[PDB]
C-alpha cells in the first residue's frame, strides 16, 4: 500500500 506519495498529490 505505497499511499505515501500519493496521498501528497491527491489528498494534501
Ligand atoms: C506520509 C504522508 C503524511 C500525510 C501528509
Amino acid at each position: 500500500r505505497p499511499l505515501q506519495w500519493l496521498a501528497e498529490k491527491y489528498f494534501q
